[PDB]
C-alpha cells in the first residue's frame, strides 16, 4: 500500500456509494498498464433481473470512466448476496 | 488451431449443449498452466434471476470438472441474450 493506490481505492467506492441497488464489493483489484484497470465483485437481490443487473454494471462503469480520466478498462462481476 | 485444442473445445460445447437454459456461448478461450484453464462467456433470459444464473454456472463448472479431468478452473459471464 501506498498513498497513491489508497486515493484511487477510495474514489471507486466513492462512485460506489452512489448505487443503492449496489452491495458487498469485495475482491477489488487494481492493475497499472501503461497509465489503471479495475476489476471487482458486487454483490445483488438473488431476485435481480438479469437484464437489470447488466444494465447496473454498465452504468457504474461509465460512472467510473466519467469521475477519473486514469481509468482504462472496469470488469464487475455480479453475485446473489450471501456469495 | 492443433487437433488437441479442438478436441477439448469439442468437449466443453458438449457440456454446454446439455444445459437448455444457455445459449449464445462465445469468446469461449483457454490457457494451459501446467497441466487448463476455459472463460467463457454465455448469454441468458433478460427475466433470469441473478440468483439462478449463479447456480447455473456453478453446474456449468461442476460439469466441465466432470468431463474432465484437465480442466482445473472454469469462469464463466453470463449476459442477457443480445449482449
Amino acid at each position: 500500500m501506498k498513498r497513491t493506490e489508497l486515493d484511487m481505492y477510495d474514489d471507486i467506492f466513492a462512485v460506489l456509494e452512489r448505487f443503492p441497488n449496489v452491495h458487498n464489493p469485495h475482491r477489488v483489484r487494481i492493475r497499472r498498464v501503461g497509465t489503471y484497470f479495475i476489476e471487482m465483485d458486487i454483490e445483488v437481490d438473488g431476485k435481480m433481473s438479469v437484464k437489470d443487473a447488466h444494465e447496473l454494471t454498465v452504468k457504474i462503469r461509465k460512472e467510473m470512466l466519467k469521475r477519473r480520466d486514469d481509468i482504462e478498462d472496469v470488469t464487475i462481476h455480479v453475485e446473489p448476496l450471501g456469495n
